[PDB]
């Protein structure tokens, strides 16, 4: 049928990669799941398209709830019904429920249309106009991010009563179309040959090889004998590993290194031992090797896809036996682990499991007493099990039977700790499905604020099919903004020819269960597509033309109907539920920087003010590092709603969509502090002291009392954003990476430079913003001393959560960042968090950094 052709060229377009290429491959590991996941999506696509309507509602527009909210006073609000253009404007309470603001809107139409009324609250959802955004469910009013947001700026919340029958005709609308351990002989392979290998001739050629689960070598590294440097260098030698066969754990892992000698790096290349349907492999391998920067076991287990290039390395796996030999069934592995022995102890020896499993590395001894109270372990203390994984002798295989057959029984984590295992630190592929199982109970709002990672996850994992990717996916189906995300995460990685294939099997899989959600997607590519072509104009006119006529340059390329056409009516990237309506072609523009970055402007007649948003198209430099950085501070604010503390923070998004390539979110009505201390001229801030201009432009923006909460919302997002530079160690702070909302609220752009990378960041204390603080006043210790409150209120908050960003910043190692790779870069976490040290000495630390802090900036009000 042409419709399953029409298909599979849009999801080709989609993702960037022919489909056919998939085909050309003939890997059976590769077709194997492109059945099995596209039939588990397709059952999901056929489970919504007969959801109810409220569960339509909850995959479509999932709800938008204040931190506080999760797991008294007056308010006006406007209520418009679909179609029609009069309105009602009622005051309801910040406590009252979407239902009765609906049973009181039907009260008003009941009456202004002189009939009594058959429909009841009931049968009505509230929509945030010309949003994709819902209000349902018992919640009262204030509890919605929505109605909050109104209530902090002032404005008036409108809805539109959407009925039950117009919510089922768009989920109408939206459809799909219709054995090994009797083997004691050592491990051993046989080095063939080299082919395609660039060095220099005055050297010799090494291959140095490893057996690894994760990162613990199973065994010492072998190497090969120093042979002339060519580009066929020959070896036909036979290394052997000091491990059985019988040993080898189901994650082993072979990792290669060629390099020359007289160090030299040349290529590196790894594989399972066992393939991905448990067969021990057997034959002849080649490897396509990877560049380098010796051996590298976190790196993939695929071969580099350029073979008209890279380096190769043909290995022989020997065959160990007459017959296929195959990993031992879960029942075999129980089986032989259900026969081993409690240790029995006194309470001396009690007393150091109770001391150092709850205190970090560990001695040669701790890890004896750790293995042999491996039951204790299990029943006393079950969220030590990362303790255990990691003393657990992964190169012995009765020692591996003995562990999983603890886990097998083990109780369910809770999140943080299942949030630990999922680290590469731990390979075994039923302490994934372990820690999986933990992860289940994850809200779709907790699963949103960590899909970040657990992407970066997947490029650990050693095969394609892994409950991983089938979590994230069904996770995906069940939830547009998660699969909208998990879709973007996805394909701006395609780029980079390690996760390419991966990545577009998934991004294929997704697609199947969601046609309609695809054409949306292709609607946002589309977009982005002439976004780049745009700046790439821009970028060769601005060069030789001046400012004035570049802008008037892109407005005639942008009133091309091909770019408004592509450019309107579309989903934000950035965010599902804003909607990106008309290109408002008058106030776009570009940036005086080297990349040019393009600032495109939306409005919309339906959403009001609501509707008017930018989008910031950036080609040129990567996004990756301020994406996370704003995602931390995100949840930094989210850990410090959630104890009653709002330090009006400005997490604006900002998404990666390709190579080089993405966008971020406009904060409307916001300037930089360089901009606000030009101190320009016939302005209504022109001040008589530099140090006073931020504080008359917040005199322009809020007149009389507005001054007294303008103040206040710059106090206390100053002393979150202190703390989150402080704890995450953003440098690089200078008046244009520091900007103002007309609010008073403080905020932070250009996160390129993070974790002290690398010198250690002090905490930061401007003379400037000091100035705001005291209103103006040269002492004010009432108002500085709220905002040092403020400050250590908000640092113990996230101390007492350390582990959390911990195991976050851990997962992210594998994104591959330049200022986050070793132990090294994540230290500086837990020098900024104190976590070694009790809550009253980290306290004290703290206190003597503020001060130091304070002391600096005294440098300026000495001048
Ligand atoms: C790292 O680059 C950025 N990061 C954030 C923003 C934002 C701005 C205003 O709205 C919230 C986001 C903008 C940029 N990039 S830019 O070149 O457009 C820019 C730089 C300095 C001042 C204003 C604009």
């Amino acid at each position: 049928d042409r419709v399953k052709k029409l298909i599979n060229s849009q999801i080709s377009l989609l993702i960037g990669k022919g489909l056919h290429e998939f085909d050309s491959l003939r890997d059976p590991e590769v077709n194997d799941f492109r059945t099995k996941m596209r039939q588990f999506c397709e059952e999901a696509a056929a489970h919504r398209q007969q959801l109810g309507w409220v569960e339509w509602l909850q995959y479509s527009f999932p709800l938008q709830l204040e931190p506080s909210a999760r797991g008294n006073r007056a308010l006006l609000v406007n209520v418009k019904f679909e179609g029609s253009e009069e309105s009602f404007t009622f005051q309801v309470s910040t406590k009252d429920m979407p239902l009765a603001l609906m049973a009181c809107a039907l009260r008003k139409k009941a009456t202004v249309f002189r009939q009594p009324l058959v429909e009841q609250p009931e049968e009505y959802a509230l929509q945030v106009n010309g949003r994709h955004e819902y209000l349902y469910g018992n919640y009262p009013l204030c509890h919605f991010q929505y109605i909050c947001s109104c209530l902090h700026s002032g404005l008036t919340p409108h809805l539109t009563m959407v009925h039950s029958s117009s919510i089922l005709a768009m989920r109408d609308e939206q459809s799909n179309p219709a054995s090994l351990w009797s083997l004691e002989q050592p491990f051993s392979i046989e080095l063939i040959e080299g082919r395609k290998v660039n060095a220099d001739e005055r050297m010799k050629l090494v291959v140095q090889a490893g057996l690894f689960h994760g990162n613990e070598m199973l065994c010492k590294t072998v190497s090969s004998s120093e042979v002339n440097v060519c580009s066929e260098p020959v070896w036909k030698q036979r290394l052997e590993f000091d491990i059985s066969v019988c040993d080898l754990p189901r994650m082993a892992r072979l990792c290669f290194a060629l390099y020359a000698v007289v160090d030299c790096p040349i290529a590196w290349a790894n594989l399972m031992l066992f393939d991905y349907k448990d067969q021990l492999k057997t034959g002849e391998r080649c490897l396509y090797m990877w560049p380098s920067v010796l051996l590298n076991p976190a790196g993939t287990v695929r071969g580099n896809p350029n073979t008209e290039s890279a380096a190769a390395l043909v290995i022989y796996l020997p065959e160990v036996a007459p017959h296929p030999v195959y990993f031992p069934a879960l029942e075999k592995i129980l089986e032989l682990g259900r026969h081993g022995e409690r240790g029995r102890i006194t309470e001396e020896e009690q007393l150091q499991l109770r001391e150092i499993l709850e205190r970090g590395e560990l001695y040669e001894h701790e890890k004896d007493l750790v293995w042999k109270m491996r039951h204790e372990v299990q029943e006393h203390f079950p969220e030590a099990l990362a303790r255990l994984l990691l003393v657990t002798k992964w190169n012995k295989h009765e020692d591996v039977a003995q562990m999983l057959y603890l886990l097998c029984s083990w109780p369910e984590l809770p999140v943080l700790s299942a949030l630990e295992l999922l680290d590469f630190s731990f390979p075994d592929c039923y302490v994934g499905s372990f820690a999986i199982k933990s992860l289940r109970k994850l809200t779709d709002d907790e699963l949103f604020q960590y899909l970040l990672q657990l992407v970066q996850v997947l490029k650990y994992e050693s095969y394609l099919d892994c409950e991983l990717t089938k979590f994230l996916l069904g996770r995906a189906l069940a939830n547009r903004k998660i699969g909208h995300f998990l879709f973007w995460h996805l394909r701006s990685e395609m780029h980079v020819p390690s996760v390419a294939l991966r990545f577009g099997l998934i991004m294929e899989a997704y697609c199947r269960g969601s046609t309609h959600h695809m054409k949306v997607l292709m609607k946002q590519g589309e977009a982005l597509s002439k976004l780049k072509a745009l700046n790439d104009f821009v970028k060769v006119s601005s060069q030789k033309t001046t400012k004035p006529q570049t802008k008037e340059m892109m407005h005639m390329c942008m009133r091309q109907e091909t770019y408004m056409e592509a450019l309107s009516h579309l989903q934000s990237p950035l965010d599902p539920s804003t909607l990106l309506e008309e290109v408002c072609v008058e106030q776009c523009t570009f940036m005086d920087s080297k990349m040019k970055p393009l600032w495109i402007m939306y409005s919309s007649e339906e959403a009001g003010s609501a509707g008017n948003v930018g989008i910031i198209f950036k080609n040129g430099d990567d996004l990756r590092q301020d994406m996370l950085t704003l995602q931390m501070i995100q949840l930094m604010d989210v850990l410090w709603k959630q104890e009653g503390l709002d330090l009006r923070m400005t997490p604006y998004g900002c998404l990666p969509t390709g190579d080089r390539t993405g966008l971020i979110e406009v904060v409307l009505h916001s300037d930089t502090i360089a901009n606000i201390q030009l101190n320009k001229s016939n302005m209504a801030a022109t001040a008589a002291f530099n140090k006073d201009a931020l504080l008359n432009w917040l005199k322009s923006k809020n007149p009389g009392e507005a001054l007294d909460r303008a103040i206040e919302e710059f106090t206390l997002s100053c002393a979150g954003y202190c703390v989150a530079t402080y704890v995450l160690g953003i440098g690089d702070r200078h008046s244009d990476n520091i900007m103002i909302r007309e609010s008073g609220q403080l905020f932070h752009i250009d996160f390129g430079h993070f974790l002290g990378n690398r010198e250690r960041v002090p905490f930061i204390l401007t003379y400037d913003f000091v100035h705001v603080i005291q209103q103006g006043k040269t002492n004010n210790s009432e108002k500085f001393e709220r905002f040092r409150g403020y400050c250590e209120r908000a640092y113990t908050i996230l101390r007492r959560h350390g582990l959390l960003f911990l195991h976050l910043f851990a997962l992210m190692r594998a994104a591959g960042l330049p200022e986050l790779s070793c132990s090294k870069d994540i230290q500086y976490l837990k020098d900024s968090l104190a976590l070694g040290k009790t809550e009253e000495e980290a306290l004290k630390h703290f206190r003597v950094k503020f001060n130091e802090a304070l002391r600096e900036s005294w440098k300026t009000k000495v001048n």
